[PDB]
């Protein structure tokens, strides 16, 4: 495991990767339960879009609190904050955003977070350059520096991140990604989410670990799951995604926190009717051979628990 590099980011731990995990109360502590107490992840992830109605961001925000308050002190939320007008559709709503249409959903959305009065991450549209979220270059850039700017003139405990959606979105060259960039003073992470096996040696993936870094931005896998792969072959699902994955967190000194989605997104498709019904099932309870191994990496001191 190599040391990390320190970029004295906002809520950048010195040396080590925070350990965080998703996405769902109930899931979070089914991983908990399985990696063991002392292994709690100082990172709980959460979704809100801002573009429902305001008493939906309110209750996102209550059902938040009530559930971190139940938790040991001291998570940090990672929130996936999208303006989209669909699941998965290609409706991405920037343009609006940008206008002011949902200015009374971000004032709910800065609300809240002055309210849980504790260090978090924001995820500022994440994924951005996604064709599932259909968000426009100039418009994206607009509500990103509106938000970090709102952020930093009310003191909000939060840090930006800019989180790409990486292979899924076909590791788009670096001229592109930076498109839809606002400039290293409105971003305090970068971020990157990790999914299908073959992304792992992609040279896509290390361009933008090479690039992250000389813009001296510490860097987030803002999600990860075994898509495709799941858990339930044991040694097999292991090597496949897992052995790479952590190969991935030990090879690249730029990585300061990842996330791990412990779901059955066949599960989860069904029910909140996302299109993930063949990403197969990640829950690491559901196989002896990967809770083990992955409890066992869990004890690498690198990560940082609780």
């Amino acid at each position: 495991t190599k040391p990390r590099f320190n970029y004295n980011a906002k809520y950048e731990p010195q040396t080590g990767i925070y350990h965080g995990a998703g996405q769902d109360k109930n899931g979070f502590q089914d991983y908990v339960n399985a990696v063991g107490q002392d292994k709690m992840p100082a990172i709980y992830m959460t979704y809100v879009n801002i573009t429902a109605p305001v008493k939906r961001i309110e209750s996102w925000g209550k059902d938040l609190k009530h559930v971190l308050d139940s938790l040991p002190k001291g998570i940090m939320p990672q929130i996936g904050l999208a303006f989209t007008g669909g699941k998965d559709t290609g409706a991405g709503l920037d343009k609006e955003v940008a206008n002011g249409k949902y200015n009374a959903q971000l004032e709910a959305f800065y609300k809240v977070l002055l309210d849980l009065d504790r260090p978090s991450f924001t995820r500022i549209g994440y994924e951005f350059e996604g064709d599932w979220n259909g968000y426009s270059p100039e418009s994206f850039k607009k509500v990103f520096i509106t938000i970090s700017k709102a952020f930093e003139e009310k003191n909000i405990k939060s840090a930006t991140v800019w989180c790409s959606g990486g292979g899924s979105a076909n590791f788009i060259g670096l001229e592109k990604l930076m498109a839809y960039y606002p400039g290293n003073e409105y971003v305090d992470w970068w971020g990157i989410d990790v999914f299908s096996p073959e992304e792992f040696s992609n040279i896509g993936l290390k361009n933008f670990f090479d690039t992250a870094h000389t813009h001296k931005k510490p860097v987030m896998i803002g999600e990860s799951t075994p898509r495709y792969v799941g858990v339930l072959d044991g040694e097999i699902s292991w090597n496949k995604w897992f052995k790479p994955f952590f190969e991935m967190l030990n090879d690249n000194p730029g990585i300061k926190a990842f996330c791990y989605i412990n779901w059955d997104w066949e599960y989860w498709s069904n029910k909140n009717g996302f299109p993930w019904h063949d990403w197969k099932d990640a829950r690491i309870e559901k196989n002896p051979f990967v809770l083990e191994a992955y409890k066992t990496e869990m004890e690498n001191p690198i990560f940082i628990h609780l």
